[PDB]
DNA sequence: CATCAGTTCGAGTCTGGTACTGCCCAGTAGTGATCTTATTTCATTATGGTGA
């Protein structure tokens, strides 16, 4: 999923690509890695994750390797 | 002798000792209504440091 917005990293980000890729695709991953944003520190993705029973995986900071793909 | 003092009789007046009558108010505890207050929640609001 590709998603593009003139603002700066926050849920909503996330809200969108994770609707395309429930949309065009199907479903959703089974783990899914995630620097460690704010984006993704934040309740709202982490709640979400859990109602669709993803593991959520965070690199270390200042680690780019760990998400090189 | 007839004047005044010591004696009587019965009525006037108070008072204790004993019993009794005709009459409605006052206080308290139920409810239902309507405020009233020392005290317990429902939002905004400011402060905080760091990885993308």
């Amino acid at each position: 999923a590709v998603y593009l917005t003139f603002d700066s990293p926050s849920y909503r980000s996330c809200l969108m690509v994770l609707r395309i890729c429930v949309k065009r695709h199907g479903r959703l991953p089974q783990i899914v890695v995630v620097d460690n944003g704010a984006e993704f520190h934040s309740v709202y993705f982490e709640t979400l994750l859990a109602t669709f029973e993803c593991t959520k995986k965070q690199r270390p900071p200042a680690k780019a390797r760990f998400g090189s793909v």
